[PDB]
């Protein structure tokens, strides 16, 4: 009778899932040829400590699973989303989106743009499970005491 | 009891697994060797998402396995086939098949002549599985209202 | 009750499981070291397909577990054995087995001399398990009407 | 009934484990472009080859899960968090942390100064789970026996 | 109870397992960094397949597992011992462990002096369990007829 009670088991165990999928990107944008073969275990890391972390089913995970269905049903396709946008642009230079393809073999030079975006998106996304964690047991925000502003 | 109310959950879950699968070519492109890796994840992650989509057996997947096996008997044969032409057709350069081997070592250049299938080849399974789930629940075509016009 | 039924659906099931085979060949040629990731995925997919295909354990898979032993205690000695000969003969090069070893590194040209084995192994196997299974039905070829010659 | 007395096996189980564990870096120093594909072999054989020693679940390691959870909260954290600050650094060569990127491109020599970290990290672990193994039987140390210094 | 006459089971399961083992250091060789995809599926295939050979439990393995820890408790930490010595050496050759490091780029040349030491290795292991398992039947020797020398 503790489906809903599984939420505590499921923050304490998100902020080790999250942190180790953050070092993940950090390592991608090397991994992108250079050996791509641990952005395969990262990825396939989360979606199965995650499945593995439901399957004593004793704390009741049924109704855990209809509300991280709603937001399963975007992480998974936003997540994958963004590597391929990266593991497919690669080879898509030659769409010469750029304002010319004078780098095009000077590319190979790293200048690290991609953690341009995996920075403030690990931020994010860390900010966005720690700010709504505390919030939903709030509901209503009556000890939430986070902003207060508007 | 929910056998054939299984098509359902199939239909809402076939839209992410689809858009997911079409992505993974867009980059079987550049992974057809600079980084294979991906390409033999994101082929056994259809194949192990619908078979883990369907393990519960609280539905009674069983009717909506049989209909499953007349579709299933030909989506995974032609699924790996087009993917094994090409990934073997990077040798089968030698073949000639073309009208001069002048281009031969230029071949690596990737003129992205793959994506002219590809892109044409995912618009038309996300309407062929769109209007076949509308279709079906009809039958006889009561409700349909897409085309008319035969 | 069906377990000495259950050969019908390995029938219908080997046609496919043998078609995807045939190709993987076709494209280990190249993965040899090109991507040999893709021969690692059809390889383990041959066994899992087949391992899986009995997990229902509601035919009675029993007796046709001893039947296939005998057979299975041969084919993936040998299906494994002639992959090993070429994914160690590239290395094995220096042992000059040829007439010389002046088109040493002339070898990388890839003349296509792998796929005169494959191609009649191919042929050989689906006509081996075609007439064998319409054979074994019959027992002393009541209705064989295949040769009839001897 | 013995779930108290798990400790028993996972102290000679853990032996082995480890000792595999530190020939693992070992090799990871090469693995970290050359062949990654033993890294990635080895960092989930350790932790599959721990889950899997509790499948018997015929000890009762519910206790010695509770337990256990007060350490694998740091451990996989921490294990992975090396692995990362590598397999990331060698890209991360053009933030120019070093004192002048004069030695970015003789770099590839391989001075191997990540032995440096590793060999003391692997005496550590083997000391730190050798001492506290004969220690926890004890919690007082009545016959510890060990230091007795201070 | 089959307990203890699993033993039978394991010996002709054995031939193959160790025939299929042998073959896979042959490719090793060039596995090292050629094609380490298939030496990583090789030694996962041995440990896949016995741990597999033993899960009907209708022949109660329990006591095939005991005396089968008295046995695997060196086995996978000597197996895995000689494979990472060699995965690891090519990094190590800076060690300059030879009498020179003259021949440091002239290494690639590939002598093939690691089959000097797998080739007698196979031997000695398909000797060590055929010897081994038609002797455990005797145990005083009774009707062995082997040496019978002293």
């Amino acid at each position: 009778m503790l489906e809903r009670q599984l939420g505590y088991y499921l923050i304490q165990l998100y902020i080790p899932s999250l942190l180790i999928v953050i070092l993940s990107w950090i390592s991608f944008w090397i991994n992108l040829d250079a050996a791509p073969a641990r952005v395969g275990l990262g990825i396939t890391t989360v979606l199965t400590l995650t499945t593995q972390s439901s399957g004593s089913r004793a704390s009741l995970p049924k109704v855990s699973y209809v509300k991280a269905i709603d937001i399963w049903l975007a992480v998974c396709l936003l997540f994958v989303f963004s590597a391929l946008l990266e593991y497919a642009a690669v080879n898509f230079v030659s769409r010469q989106r750029e304002f010319g393809g004078g780098g095009f073999i000077q590319r190979a030079k790293k200048i690290d743009k991609i953690s341009r975006i995996g920075f403030p998106l690990a931020f994010l996304i860390f900010n966005l499970f720690y700010w709504i964690i505390y919030k939903i047991v709030r509901r209503e925000d009556e000890f939430e005491h986070h902003h207060h502003h508007h």
